[PDB]
Formats: C-alpha cells, sequence, structure tokens
C-alpha cells in the first residue's frame, strides 16, 4: 500500500551527503616519507553476490625533494565504466570523477596521461596500454585501456585500482594534505596488495612521474594463487557501469525520484543549495552555505553546481553495506522520533511528512501508523520502522 519510503528516502539522502561519500582511507606513513592506504571493492559476481578485493597500499617519494604528509583523510571515486563501439580489441573506457575531504602548479589545467601495465596472473602474462587526460581542478579523468596481448585473462573492473591520484581535486581549504602532486615531477612509487576473499591476490609495483608534458603511470602486476575457473580468471563479474555502486528496483527507482522531488520544489530537475538547505532547515537541522556547497560538491560530478536525479540515484545506490543498510535507516529514527522518547508517534510522523513538504488529510497519518505498527498501540517503534525497510 504505502511509502513513507519517500519522507525515509528524503531524510536518508542528507545523511549521506553529511556523513559524506568518501571509500578510500589516506594515513602518513612518516617513516617512508610518504602514504598509506587501505580500502574494500565490493565487484558484484553474476548469479548473485559480491567478490570482495582488499586494498593495502603504500606510496613513497622517488624525488630527493621536500613532501607534503597528510592529515588523515578520505579520497571519493566514482566510476564509469563503458566500452568503445568502434574498438573491436579487449579493451576499458574509464571515466572517473576524484575529490578528497609547488608541484601543484602542474596541475593546474588539462594534462594528457599515458599508462602502461605488465601482468602475470597464475603465468599468463599480458598488457593493457591507457591513453586519456585528467583535470585535477574539477578531479575529472578520462582514459581508454586497450589489453595489447589479446584477450585479458582478469576482469578490467579488477584493474581499475591499479590502472593516478594527482588527479584527485583536493579543495583549496585542504591543499596542505595533496602528498601526490607535491611528489611530481620526480614522481613516487605506488605499491599494493589486493587481496580477492577465498581466490588469489594481486601484487603491484607502480611509478607515477612525468616524461614531459605527459602523467605517466607504469606497472608491474603480479597475480599469485587464483583459483583457475574462480571467479577472477573465470570472468564471472558483470561489468557493471559503475565500480563500487549497486542497482535499485523499479520501486526504489520511483520512491527516490519522489524523496528528490521534495527538495527540488521547482521542478527544474536540478537540487540548488537553498532547495537542499529548506529541507534541511524543515528537519531542525540549520547548515551553512558553505557546508550546502561542500554537500553538493560531493555528488556534482558535471561542476553545474546543483544536483540532478541521476546524480542522486548514484548516491542513494552507494554499494550496499558502506557501513550497513540498516545503522543508515536506524540513523533515521532519531529525526523522526522527534521527542526522543524511543517511539514515532502519529504527531512526530505528521510534523515530519509537512516539514519535508507533504500535503496530508489527518486520516492518512492514521493509515501509515496502522500499516507500520506491528503490535498494536499506534506508536511506531524504531524495529517497527527499520522492519518497513
Ligand atoms: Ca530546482
Ligand atoms: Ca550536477
Ligand atoms: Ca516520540
Ligand atoms: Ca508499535
Amino acid at each position: 500500500r504505502r511509502t513513507l519510503h519517500k519522507a525515509i528516502d528524503t531524510v536518508r539522502a542528507i545523511n549521506k551527503l553529511r556523513e559524506g561519500l568518501g571509500n578510500v582511507y589516506i594515513k602518513a606513513d612518516k617513516q617512508k616519507n610518504g602514504i598509506k592506504a587501505n580500502f574494500k571493492i565490493r565487484h558484484n559476481i553474476e548469479d548473485g553476490g559480491v567478490q570482495l578485493a582488499y586494498h593495502y597500499q603504500q606510496n613513497t617519494p622517488i624525488g630527493d625533494g621536500p613532501v607534503l604528509l597528510p592529515d588523515n583523510h578520505y579520497l571519493s571515486v566514482q566510476s564509469k565504466l563503458s566500452k568503445d563501439p568502434n574498438e573491436k580489441r579487449d579493451h576499458m573506457v574509464l571515466l572517473e570523477f576524484v575529490t578528497a575531504a609547488k608541484g601543484e602548479e602542474l596541475f593546474t589545467g588539462v594534462v594528457p596521461i599515458l599508462v602502461e601495465l605488465d601482468g602475470d596472473v597464475n603465468g599468463h602474462k599480458f598488457s593493457v596500454s591507457g591513453e586519456g587526460e585528467g583535470d585535477a581542478t574539477y578531479g575529472k579523468l578520462t582514459l581508454k585501456f586497450i589489453c595489447t596481448t589479446g584477450k585479458l585473462p582478469v576482469p578490467w573492473p579488477t584493474l581499475v585500482t591499479t590502472l593516478v591520484q594527482c588527479f584527485s581535486r583536493y579543495p583549496d581549504h585542504m591543499k596542505q594534505h595533496d602528498f601526490f602532486k607535491s611528489a611530481m615531477p620526480e614522481g613516487y612509487i605506488q605499491e599494493r596488495t589486493i587481496f580477492f576473499k577465498d581466490d588469489g591476490y594481486y601484487k603491484t609495483r607502480a611509478e607515477v612521474k612525468f616524461e614531459g608534458d605527459t602523467l605517466v603511470n607504469r606497472i608491474e602486476l603480479k597475480g599469485i594463487d587464483f583459483k583457475e575457473d574462480g571467479n577472477i580468471l573465470g570472468h564471472k563479474l558483470e561489468y557493471d557501469v559503475t565500480l563500487m555502486a549497486d542497482s535499485l528496483t523499479e520501486e526504489q527507482v520511483s520512491e527516490y525520484k519522489e524523496a528528490f522531488s521534495l527538495f527540488d520544489k521547482d521542478g527544474d530537475g536540478q537540487i540548488t543549495t537553498k532547495e537542499l538547505g529548506t529541507v534541511m532547515r524543515s528537519l531542525d537541522q540549520n547548515p551553512s552555505e558553505s557546508e550546502l556547497q561542500d554537500m553538493i560538491n560531493e555528488v556534482d560530478a558535471d561542476n553545474n553546481g546543483t544536483i540532478d536525479f541521476p546524480e542522486f540515484l548514484t548516491m542513494m545506490a552507494r554499494k550496499m553495506k558502506d557501513t550497513d543498510s540498516e545503522e543508515e535507516i536506524r540513523e533515521a529514527c532519531k529525526v523522526f522520533d522527534r521527542d526522543n522518547n524511543g517511539f514515532i508517534s502519529a504527531a512526530e510522523l505528521r510534523h515530519v511528512m509537512t516539514s519535508i513538504g507533504e500535503k496530508l488529510t489527518d486520516d492518512e497519518v492514521d493509515e501509515m501508523i496502522r500499516e507500520a505498527d506491528q503490535d498494536g498501540d499506534g506508536r511506531i517503534d524504531y524495529n517497527e520502522f527499520v522492519q518497513l525497510m
């Protein structure tokens, strides 16, 4: 019958922009005079499930020169994997939008990118070449990769992380922490272990430095102890437009559009800083304009200063156990149980719906309460609430 979903999906959309969308944690490695980093990637498998890829990373400077040593922060990447319809070689088209929350001078403007990788995965050797450009200023990368040794023995999505964090847009306010540009042009060495759960592991040594106009990324990859018809060598992973981002049912994309339109009250198909701010205000939270722009900048890939529904879907569809799709809907309870008594009342349920921009009769408040209320009491409890997933 009922979609309170739009109300919850509305609150949900606010907690995600606030909590913030960044998936790659960067700690400094004083000792090795560079950076360390750990992160998961959840590759979707055809016929159900996700193939976990545990990432371990250390980058150290090549150059003798000085180098910036950061406080703990996050990088957020959104990826968009494609095929070139004309291209008939094994290839991948990557588009990336990457942001964080002396060598800087080199990344102002549009630098072209060469990428070159040598793999040995259970003695299945292969090479990949990369052409394209990076605009660090807007955090955008374009790249086309080609397997120059025939058919790639591993799925392209598993090579994405291995195939240039010096293109991450570090906002001016944080320019102090951009280790990767600071390292250039001498460059940096980026070493990783990538552990594929219940399967083998990649071992990468890459060096990232300028050769003239172009930022070059050169990679030896060794792939050890892989199950030979497991998910990697056995090619069992959905290509997926995104790395690290999921699908949604017809029922979810509808409710999400409905929630989107509670922010986008003018119907221009765009949420502005003011549009977002009114809704937040409505639910007794008064963010600053500066926070509102930071919040939008998170999902504003095309740098037009507004969230369109596509940008909103991508945020709402972030992976599955980002932390837990539960922890998140438990975090919604707070907003709805305004008195804090441990229950969301018909009164409270009204107050919210009203605030967010739902017109409703008092016979419809009552319907939602009964629709949600397993225990008979005329109140939704935090379990009753998360139950109505
Ligand atoms: Ca609008
Ligand atoms: Ca936009
Ligand atoms: Ca209450
Ligand atoms: Ca109840």
